[PDB]
């Protein structure tokens, strides 16, 4: 299972890694996907997890925004998780670049709460444009539900944890 982690609360660890490598070792039953409403996974996780998947998970997501429209800022849906996981939580997170309200973050973090373990990166977090030490602190007030949390830059990583009440 999940190994090198730093526990931060009962539920939630996190550590210093690239999703996709963690993803691909782990193979967990969940990885979340820093997505937007239109499932376009051009750059930052949504991008890397793509690309890892060749992107199949791009192929599969067109499908899905055909039939069912685009997501709503703050949700979800639940897709094959190809070669990385079981599934991928593709979940919404506001974009502050481009005016998002950042109430919307705990309702995007709610989404977690129906699956039992998941590895996920910080939500709106990245290009994302929100602050990533509010995004942990909307996380482990949310997610109720066992959180793995990757943090791909070192010096966030240690930013978050030395940071972290």
């Amino acid at each position: 299972s999940f190994s090198g982690y730093l526990k931060l609360t009962d539920n939630v660890y996190i550590k210093n890694a690239d999703i996709v490598e963690e993803a691909k070792k782990v193979k967990p039953t969940v990885v979340v996907n820093a997505a937007n409403v239109y499932l376009k996974h051009g750059g930052g996780v949504a991008g890397a997890l793509n690309k890892a998947t060749n992107n199949a998970m791009q192929v599969e997501s067109d499908d899905y925004i055909a039939t069912n429209g685009p997501l709503k800022v703050g949700g979800s849906c639940v897709l094959s998780g190809h070669n990385l996981a079981k599934h991928c939580l593709h979940v919404v997170g506001p974009n502050v670049n481009k005016g998002e309200d950042i109430q919307l973050l705990k309702s995007a973090y709610e989404n977690f709460n129906q699956h039992e373990v998941l590895l996920a990166p910080l939500l709106s977090a990245g290009i994302f444009g929100a602050d990533p030490i509010h995004s942990l602190r909307v996380c482990v007030d949310t997610v109720r539900t066992n959180v793995y949390l990757a943090v791909f830059d070192k010096n966030l990583y240690d930013k978050l944890v030395s940071s972290f009440l």
